[PDB]
């Protein structure tokens, strides 16, 4: 589990998300693995606005922060996970890491913010769900 609080959003796999984040959904999409709802508390994370492809990852399942090179973000084939069977996932990032399905939600950060959120696992590879792009975020 685990979500980014910036301004009055919460950011959350979609496929974790609860009934109040449907209740106060803003922005979903299933491809990605996100859903974003509106929050009455402000938030104080800052999302990263840069393309670094090295930062720190928390690792619920290891209760430890992880450093990590990881891939641009992509179109990548997400294999038979609980959460997802056999099926495509974009602006997904690839590293070499331990990822469980209860480690889901564990931020990966950089110097300049928020990356992202663990989405995938097994096989000795974390999947990321790239938030950086959603611009929107940081406004509104
Ligand atoms: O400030 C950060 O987020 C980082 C600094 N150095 C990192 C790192 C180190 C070794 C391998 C991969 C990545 S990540
Ligand atoms: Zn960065």
């Amino acid at each position: 589990s685990g979500a980014i609080y910036v301004g009055n959003y919460r950011v959350v796999n979609r496929h974790l998300a609860t009934h109040n984040d449907w209740a106060n959904l803003v922005w979903e999409d299933s491809s990605r693995d996100l859903l974003v709802s509106s929050t009455t508390a402000q938030g104080c994370d800052t999302i990263a606005r840069c393309d670094c492809q090295t930062g720190v990852y928390y690792c619920s399942s290891r209760r430890k922060h992880y450093p990590v090179s990881f891939s641009k973000p992509s179109l990548i084939f997400v294999e038979a996970s609980e959460y997802y069977p056999a099926r495509y996932q974009s602006h997904l990032m690839l590293a070499v890491g331990h990822s469980e399905p209860g480690d889901c939600g564990g931020i990966l950060r950089c110097q300049h913010g928020v990356v992202g959120i663990v989405s995938t696992g097994g096989n000795g590879l974390v999947g990321f769900a790239d938030v950086r792009d959603l611009l929107w975020l940081d406004e509104e």
